[PDB]
Formats: C-alpha cells, sequence, structure tokens
C-alpha cells in the first residue's frame, strides 16, 4: 500500500488530542481503518477544504472524525486529525 506520514499537528492530535477531553472510544473505529491497511473510500466526500485549507484533502472516516492528510507522489502524508465540534 501507499506510504504514510505523520505532522506535528496530527503527532499533537491524535494522542494529545485524546487526553484534551477527545473520545478516545472512537478513535479505535477510525484508527483501527487506517492502521490496518483498508484505505480511505471515495463516499467519504475525501477532496480539497475550501478557504486557507485549500492546499490539503480532508475525509471524515466516522460520522463524528475529520482526519486530513496529503496526497504525494506514491505517497501519502498524515495532516491533523479534529472533529465535526472541533474543526468547526
Amino acid at each position: 500500500m501507499l506510504k504514510l506520514n505523520l505532522k506535528k499537528s496530527f503527532q499533537k492530535d491524535f494522542d494529545k488530542l485524546l487526553l484534551n477531553g477527545f473520545d478516545d472510544s472512537v478513535l479505535n473505529e477510525v484508527i483501527l481503518t487506517l492502521r490496518k491497511k483498508e484505505p480511505l473510500d471515495p463516499q467519504f466526500q475525501d477532496h480539497a477544504l475550501k478557504g486557507k485549507w485549500k492546499p490539503f484533502r480532508e475525509c471524515h472516516i466516522k460520522p463524528d472524525v475529520l482526519l486530513v492528510y496529503l496526497v504525494k507522489d506514491d505517497e501519502l502524508i498524515l495532516l491533523r486529525l479534529g472533529s465535526h465540534s472541533e474543526l468547526f
């Protein structure tokens, strides 16, 4: 499968967000699909965001999750993680 990466944002938005009042019980579901091998589906409204987040890609793996990442040459990179109530 494609390559995966992590940024300073995702690093603090993954484990540092869990203890920051984030439901770690829901992560086990999203982190289970990305940390296993199952790639994101096109039905997750995955595409370029609007505004200042133009040079990025969003994808709500769950109805309460919004993981941001970038598409590189035969390589993927994780940007950050948020929620419908967080990112908003």
